[PDB]
RNA sequence: GGCGGCGGCGGCGGCGGCC
RNA sequence: GGCGGCGGCGGCGGCGGCC
């Protein structure tokens, strides 16, 4: 299936995750998890994120309105399907959801939600 | 139970809702729905909202960090419980969730989420 | 980080019902 | 707007298991 994502997955191995745990804390993870769900299908990413401008800029590029619409439209037809973006970072999860007819607005809110969460006060 | 909310509920009657439907469209409802959930308990509000500054200011006052913490803390103890804010307006729902230890951060994201959604481009 | 399992609570979407 | 019902998909939180 074609992904809504434009960067590949970066899930740490169990060993990398242990090492990072040994050397740091839920407020300083390796990165964050995000997902786009259209109908019955879900696409997932773990992306490394270090709370700098360069890093925020990188991870904001993991999907766009267009990449999302291209992916989701594979699943469209007459009836409306449920669409969901979810992001989790530092113990907070934000999910943005609605029906496919409102996908443009869900993307707009999803991107703002992502930026606000990834810049939230330490 | 003590509510996290500081404004009373404004749910339209079935007749008011029909009349409003006859005279207007999912992009122009009477208002929006919001909820705060702590453990097993959920508190809900429908609030009238007309997309003006005065109205946005009013409905942003429906809860605060303090009102939320006072309400939620009734349900606290040793073990962490799940906390959730949900808001729905114009076909988009945003839910902010995490555990009670992170309640301050959930509130910060919940208030931003509320403002962004209620000001979203028509 | 990932994958099962057992409780609990939310959310979206479809279909219909009562009001 | 509210309340049932029947599919589907997600989220949080608790408890434990494998890795």
């Amino acid at each position: 299936m074609t992904s809504p994502f434009k960067l590949p997955d970066e899930s740490p191995s169990w060993t990398e995750w242990r090492l990072h745990n040994d050397e740091t804390n839920q407020d300083n993870p390796l990165g964050f998890k995000e997902s786009w769900g259209f109908g019955k299908v879900v696409f997932k990413r773990y992306l490394r994120y270090d709370r700098t401008e360069a890093s925020l800029h990188r991870v904001l590029g993991s999907w766009t309105g267009d990449s999302v619409n291209y992916a989701a439209s594979r699943f469209f037809g007459f009836d409306q399907i449920g669409c969901t973006y979810s992001i989790r970072f530092r113990g907070v999860s934000i999910t943005v959801s609605g029906g496919s007819r409102t996908l443009q607005h869900l993307c707009e809110m999803a991107i703002r939600s992502k930026q606000e969460m990834l810049q939230m006060a330490p």
